[PDB]
């Protein structure tokens, strides 16, 4: 089955906070290996792992100095063909990140670049002279704070980083450097994994002009891919990413991907206008399998925004294929970014179904399924540099990076020692062994609602058709060939009621979900989820 990606669902997984098998209190790869057993009884069809390769651990694991090695703090090489061997012997497609678009100052790339303007990888990254006043370039900023222009001494040149200091970007407009990425990609490929997670897949080509970005309209919705506070957001980002030659170089990429049949890609797209960016870049057939944005990754989460998202998305091309998540290595926590003022327990169940009921692929984040909330990390305790910019209206992204909680006792089971990030006292309630036995648990749900998803071909592929189920209802029907179910959904903590648009044959329980059927009238109590067959 060459189409597993298109509708699969990915259990993502964050080396570092996993499982700590060597007691250093750091997670590594043995440890996702040892637990490979559990993500497989999650019912997932993959895994897409954070990177692991050599690295400084400045932005933990994406400045990547060496992109074909296993970072000594998370094992070898030879550990992760373990870990790919036994993954597959579960039935496990493995898909690893790859940072391609920068690497870090560390990379022997750089360390020969940065030394002077006429040595063999001078053009692999982006040099620039100062402006006669000896300020950068142009108004670029850096995501992480602080300007994209980084003067180095040597060359007297500014180097562009869309992120890091230490994280200098790639010149994809020097071919040579396009294809010595391609070929650290075949690596990986000849290695025998199942597809890559494209870290920042838009960014890859900049403006050779280095033109200025218009500002923002003040009032506007700004992106999605960064905080209120943050002066990023402040610019329109035109000429610092999403580059037409980008469309060229991904055709590319997917020309290499396609010489390895039943490979996949998923791209993370960080755009000023991320649907029409991912159905740009996931059309034709021949650039990019999937890609995720963050639309589903923010504040809006009502049944009316996704309402509104799915019905943006429709507008753009439909040989697009969107992979849906709703929490990663990013962002605060689902259960916490999108059901603070909701039930603890009842909604991370209803948000999953309505998530594992899109159309597209599913990206399912680590602790996603037992529920758990964003963890509050102390400043002292604070590893993330993005948390020490903008404190305290930002905080970083450490809080959805601590530890899993496997079990209620010391460190959450996760470690014999103090643990890299603080263990969560909430997660060790939602632990894996409290929740492996409990069937009104969160984790049973997942299992249950993925269990049912792969019993029904419309939920997997199937086509998507908004129906008219009223403000406070997320309704839509799939359909594939032989089957079409009614799917409504409830996400508020109230009593809905609805009249069915469609006629019902019947009725299609899942995981403890509860709803009334009365004649014309559908009733769904608080977070519960209706599935029916369409007549
Ligand atoms: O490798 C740097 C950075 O990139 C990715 O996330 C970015 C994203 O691409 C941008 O659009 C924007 O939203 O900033 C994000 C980081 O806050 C990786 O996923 C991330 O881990 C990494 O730091
Ligand atoms: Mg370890």
């Amino acid at each position: 089955n060459m189409m597993w990606w298109r509708g699969g669902v990915i259990y993502q997984i964050y080396p570092r906070s996993f499982l700590d098998s060597r007691g250093d209190g750091v997670g590594d790869l043995n440890g996702i290996t040892e637990k490979l057993d559990y993500v497989a009884s999650l019912n997932v069809d993959g895994i897409w792992l954070s990177p692991f390769f050599t690295s400084p651990m400045l932005d933990f694991g994406y400045d990547v100095s060496d992109y074909r090695d296993v970072d000594p703090m998370f094992g070898t090489l030879e550990d992760f063909k373990a870990l790919l061997e036994k993954a597959h012997s579960l039935g496990l497609k493995v898909m690893i990140d790859q940072v391609i678009s920068h690497t870090s100052d560390q990379h022997p790339w750089f360390q020969e670049s940065r030394q002077n303007r006429t040595n063999p990888k001078a053009d692999w990254f982006v040099w620039a002279d100062p402006k006669p006043d000896g300020t950068p370039p142009n108004n670029w900023l850096s995501i992480f704070g602080g300007s994209a222009w980084t003067f180095d001494s040597r060359r007297q040149q500014y180097y562009l980083h869309n992120f890091l200091t230490s994280q200098p970007d790639v010149n994809f407009h020097h071919p040579e450097a396009r294809q010595a990425q391609l070929d650290n990609m075949r690596f990986w490929l000849d290695l025998g994994v199942d597809g890559f997670r494209l870290d920042t897949v838009n960014f890859y080509f900049h403006d050779a002009e280095l033109r200025d970005n218009p500002p923002v309209p003040k009032g506007e919705a700004k992106t999605l891919g960064a905080p209120e506070a943050n002066p990023y957001t402040w610019q329109r980002h035109v000429y610092d990413l999403s580059r037409p030659e980008n469309l060229d170089f991904l055709k590319d990429l997917r020309a290499l991907m396609d010489e390895y049949p039943g490979t996949t890609t998923v791209g993370q797209i960080g755009d000023d206008n991320p649907l029409e960016r991912m159905a740009e870049y996931t059309a034709g057939g021949d650039k990019l399998h999937m890609a995720y944005t963050f639309d589903l990754l923010n504040m809006p989460h009502s049944a009316s925004y996704l309402r509104e998202v799915i019905e943006r998305f429709q507008r753009l091309a439909g040989d697009a294929w969107p992979c849906w998540a709703t929490s990663n290595h990013d962002v605060v926590r689902s259960a916490t970014r999108w059901g603070a003022d909701e039930d603890p327990h009842a909604y991370p169940k209803v948000m999953l179904a309505v998530l594992f009921s899109l159309r597209g692929s599913v990206c399912l984040y680590q602790g996603e399924e037992l529920g758990l909330p964003e963890a509050d990390v102390p400043f002292e305790r604070i590893q993330d540099p993005y948390g020490k910019v903008l404190w305290p209206e930002f905080k970083g992204r450490d809080g959805c990076r601590t530890p899993m909680p496997w079990t209620d006792g010391e460190q959450g089971g996760f470690s014999p020692v103090e643990p890299w990030l603080p263990m969560e006292a909430r997660h060790l309630e939602l632990a894996v062994s409290r929740q492996q036995d409990d069937p009104n648990a969160t984790l049973n749900t997942v299992r249950a609602l993925l269990a049912f998803r792969r019993s029904h071909p419309a939920l997997f592929d199937g086509d998507l058709s908004l129906v008219d189920v009223g403000d406070d209802l997320l309704g839509f029907t799939r359909q594939k060939g032989d089957e079409t179910l009614l799917c409504v959904f409830n996400l508020t903590g109230q009593e809905q009621q609805t009249t069915l648009p469609v006629e019902v044959a019947s009725d299609l329980p899942v995981a403890h979900f509860t709803a009334t059927r009365d004649g014309s009238t559908l009733t769904l109590p608080a977070y519960q989820a209706a599935f029916m067959q369409v007549a």
